[PDB]
């Protein structure tokens, strides 16, 4: 089974870690001296992968690094797998423009299947790559044709495993049976501070059962051998996922091996020393020994260029007995859209009245029979939301085909979980919670964002209109939370005709998330067609009535408030004020378009201006200028009849109307 | 033990809330129906409280209702029990300027210790409370002198088991052995959306005694006597916190019962009278029975004075034999501080460098001697923010009266005990953690601005100086986040004289949480005396160099980016261009002073303006105006050396100057 040459590329792992580190002056030794044993087996006996091919097998095997400060090991993994990480790229460890970056960051180097510098996430993500596995699986899969059948394997330490949004999804893994996912522990007893027992002695095993894991146990973490064995059983049982605990001493081989010193610094040159006198190692820095090369790709990317072929092989047959199926299969990675997405959508006619939440619902519907690789689902709030996909069944694992996520009282873990299931491509996935707890997953849309993966939030309950759960239900600053956060798209529609221009754009938008902000109460419709209303949605801001002849003054508003615009234009027209009204649905698209398009909306010589948002005044200078006047809300709100808490807040057209005249 | 007036009793909580509820047409009726009878038993014959006197005796027992939808039955517990909460308030649920608001919040109720809409977050605060009863017990407590004393309970649902941070909670609980602390779970098989087994199915008793906590079943919920020796056990196991599972049929008496269509509705005036029936209840709405108002009164009220009296005489007779220790635990609660607090922190020269994190661990050190009551910890963090009081050592439960606090990886846990540390009274709280996983917090930090709790978060690495751990690490909209929170002041100074001078804010302010934003890199001393640092952060923002006669224009800044604008304003004085530079380090308490003195920093008239903040542009228009030039990040970081980093994305002063002449 295991014999000396894998231990010197047990080694190798170990050293070229350390080199790298010590080189960038920067970096967190402890976890790859503890871990590469682990890892070594993993790669050469247990990842079905093929480097050749880079990231583009859609049925790999998918490995997560959670524990994201051990990304040396991670690249020194890459590197003598095969990936197109290279020596030289290991010496350019943090270093700027370098594809090996000091947390991992999928998009930037080859190999990385997902970015986990914040810890939790790595997990968390992986679970959702395990469920769309097994969704997909279910789906397309036939007799002789296992065309999505691949393991989920994530390593992970004690930071992850302190963290809630893990618990969350570890709950959600072990509720859905995840067979296929795999967790490696480096449980070392040691977190950056001092001994894990300072602060974390509960028992780790015993939770994961109470969650419906399998728990194994690997006291001796350096036996190659036994860690194969609990591998082989934890894929044996299928029935659960598993997590196996694996005894590692953090930096292993440095005087200060077991304490926390190892954690989060390089050795300096003396403790790589002493580290390669404990391995036995002779060689010089940044050397790969000619034998472990060799058991590389003897073990790893000979067998993985025969499993891709022979599931391209088993495919083209899949292909030609179930024709319909297996091209949906591919528009499914694909993310192809149909071109009548402004047919399919539900339109809505000037005196239809309808809450954005509702109108979001409608378009979930009649986008679940021509997007086929639309699922998601609410945070325990499908029914507050608005978000059963209508007659689509139920994601259990005695259904993994249904589309309806269940996510439970759990929006972190629910975020991660969509961030995995798009890193895994084949489907387009939403999500929803209410506004105000957007609080609890902007984490993960931070990640979304980076990652650049177009992941659909739907928002719901999104102002003090929400009224009588009073204000911990009352969003006020999330909109300001949101709309900062880099490579996102925020949409707040101010009807049902924007709120389906909305859908459309974020299922044609590929490279960053869409945020819809949805609203509690019925609104009324826009006056103007919905060619126009999809032609400004598109835009991000455009004018929604005009002024007859000159204009006197703007009111530039988003969502609910543009209605209470409209209703001030209509009182100003009277006391001899002709003011423009634009919606503004999106900031970021808005300032993606031309400087001539957005002077034709916002004229940049008009300077009596009103901005009107129920959320904070922050940010809202920038369109209303040194002369303009700022409606908002910069107060928590309370619990009172909806119409009652609006008006007290001014969210009203007297106020706006007085605030105009003063 | 149990007779038939207390079902009778029972059966008035569910009454009154069901009334409540049906009349506001708006609220939850499902709980109460369904725990009424646990409420029933815990409040009459387990809760040591006296009504009499508000919430003014310090060692009374603490409850908290974490399911917050719940409050209807908390209301009605509070009336039955002598608050000031009269049948009228119940009439008046979820009415404006009612103090029976759609969920509980502190500060608008008597009786009611938290706000608890937010899931997951009653019980984490909860958590809190005990571990500050232990801390103070442990400091103060002597022979024959039970001070700090008591229990606290946590009613809790499903929802609060989903969330991660009551998971985060619940182990750090658990590692404390937290054993005066009691939590009542109203097991229904329900959620919102339906049966808790389509999303949570893991086996709770398991995992809390994976926790290190005791866990007890009660199988028939609706059995008084049963939950009374569930809670005795608890009690009696002090060396470990207890979950009582107690099983109950929610909605009870609807024909609805045990549906999630009780969960959240009203039941309609049909579904009040089927329960009435079921109850044998024939009274007119909103009517306590004679004999329910004995029966508290007997259990609860008389009970009540007598123990505080007798803590009273326990009381006067510990101030006389302790006295300078009493006079210290009664500073602890009524927030005494120094008036040398400007002499005690350390000051900074004209030469010093310094990170403000590590001048912010210098004024914590010198704090801690003078402020007694100051303690808290980091989220396994202290060693990299600088949050180690240096020797006062470690609160563990072999030592409960150690200051420092290890949290874990527990970011929001954290930050939700601080707000229960914080709502118990008795002592000062800080809690710090990266900056960028402040997203992790954000919605706790809502909670303590919403309850008005002086809680103080210390944010450490503050920028894309943070360098080579790259973009996961490296805050850009942070900031943004936190200032738009109402009630909230967020400092990010300058140099070492504003840290000191941002802690002494902090310890002043007793109304609203502080939060400090903190460097990794060293900073340069400001080149401007104690005096008026301590002036202008005291004020928010002030002049740190004016224009020699006139101003040519003005460079606003934060944080790091003062001593760059400093630099820009030498360049810039050659070139023929005099600049005032101003340091705003908190918007917030600069926006509080007078409009005289704001125009003294700021001129009004003045238009040549520049405001430079390593963090988004957004919300700087407000200060930089029509004509301005706002220089910031809005894209995310990189990992590379800091002064690369810095450099590439323009926080340097070639860019400034540059930027402010072209």
């Amino acid at each position: 089974p295991y014999d000396q040459v894998d231990q010197l590329g047990v080694n190798t792992l170990r050293t070229l870690s350390i080199d790298a580190i010590q080189r960038a002056n920067s970096g967190h030794p402890g976890l790859p001296m503890g871990a590469a044993p682990m890892a070594y087996v993993l790669w050469t006996r247990h990842l079905k992968i093929n480097p050749k091919t880079h990231m583009n097998w859609v049925n790999r095997d998918r490995f997560v690094l959670s524990a994201g400060h051990g990304s040396a090991l991670l690249y020194s993994l890459a590197h003598l797998a095969g990936y197109d990480v290279s020596m030289d790229d290991l010496k350019n460890f943090r270093e700027w423009k370098s594809n090996t970056p000091g947390h991992p960051e999928y998009g930037c180097t080859d190999g990385v299947e997902a970015t986990t510098g914040p810890l939790g996430q790595g997990i968390s993500m992986a679970v959702g790559m395990a469920m769309a596995e097994a969704h997909l699986g279910k789906k397309f899969n036939r007799e002789g044709y296992p065309v999505m059948d691949h393991y989920t394997y994530a390593l992970i330490g004690d930071g992850d495993l302190m963290e809630g949004v893990a618990s969350e999804a570890a709950s959600l893994a072990g509720h859905l049976k995840l067979g296929k996912l795999i967790a490696l522990y480096d449980s070392n007893g040691i977190s950056l501070d001092g001994k894990t027992s300072a602060s974390f002695t509960e028992n780790v095993g015993a939770r994961f059962e109470a969650y419906g894991w399998q728990y194994i146990l690997v006291e001796d973490g350096f036996n190659l051998e036994e860690i194969d064995k609990a591998i082989v059983q934890a894929k044996a049982e299928s029935d659960k996922p598993t997590i196996i605990e694996i005894k590692t001493t953090i930096g292993y081989g440095s005087e200060n091996q077991g304490t926390h010193k190892v954690h989060g610094s390089p050795l300096g040159e003396e403790g790589v020393a002493h580290a390669k006198e404990v391995y036995n190692w002779n060689y010089p820095p940044f050397t790969v020994p000619e034998e472990v090369s060799q058991r590389f790709k003897e073990c790893l990317q000979d067998k993985g260029v025969k499993a891709e072929n022979k599931w391209n092989e088993m495919f083209e047959a899949y292909k030609k007995e179930y024709s319909d199926l297996a091209q949906k299969f591919s528009d499914g990675f694909s993310n192809k859209v149909p071109n009548t997405l402004g047919d399919i959508l539900p339109q809505y006619g000037e005196d239809d009245s309808i809450a954005t939440r509702a109108a979001s619902q409608k378009a979930i519907n009649a986008l679940a029979k021509e997007v086929s690789s639309l699922w998601g689902g609410a945070a325990d709030l499908a029914s507050s939301n608005k978000t059963v996909i209508a007659g689509e069944g139920d994601f259990q694992p005695e259904s993994y085909e249904g589309r309806n996520i269940w996510f439970g009282v759990r929006e972190f873990g629910m975020a991660c979980a969509m961030n995995g299931i798009m890193l895994h491509g084949g489907t387009r996935i939403f999500g929803s919670t209410f506004f105000v707890f957007s609080d609890y997953l902007k984490a993960a849309i931070r990640l979304s964002a980076i990652q650049k993966l177009p992941v659909i939030y739907v928002l719901t309950h999104d102002s003090v209109a929400v009224g009588k759960d009073g204000p911990t239900h009352e969003p006020i600053e999330q909109l300001a939370s949101l709309r900062t956060i880099p490579n996102v798209q925020v949409f707040r529609p101010a009807d049902g005709n924007e709120t389906s221009a909305a859908w459309k754009v974020a299922l044609e938008t590929l490279d960053k998330p869409t945020i819809l902000v949805l609203s509690r109460q019925n609104l009324d419709t826009l006056p103007i067609s919905k060619e126009k209303v999809f032609d400004g949605v598109e835009k991000g801001g455009y004018v929604v009535q005009g002024a007859e002849n000159e204009a006197d003054g703007i009111l530039i508003a988003t969502g609910s408030e543009v209605g209470l615009a409209l209703k001030a234009k209509e009182e100003l027209q009277k006391k001899g004020k002709d003011v423009i009204v634009v919606s503004l649905p999106s900031w970021e698209r808005f300032e993606a378009q031309s400087e001539e398009y957005k002077n034709t909306v916002i004229p940049p010589e008009l300077k009596k201006r009103m901005t009107i948002e129920a959320g904070t005044t922050y940010g809202w200078a920038k369109y209303a200028g040194d002369h303009g006047v700022m409606i908002g809300i910069d107060e928590f709100g309370m619990s009172a009849p909806s119409d009652i808490v609006l008006r007290e807040l001014g969210m009203s057209v007297e106020n706006i109307v007085d605030k105009y005249l003063e």
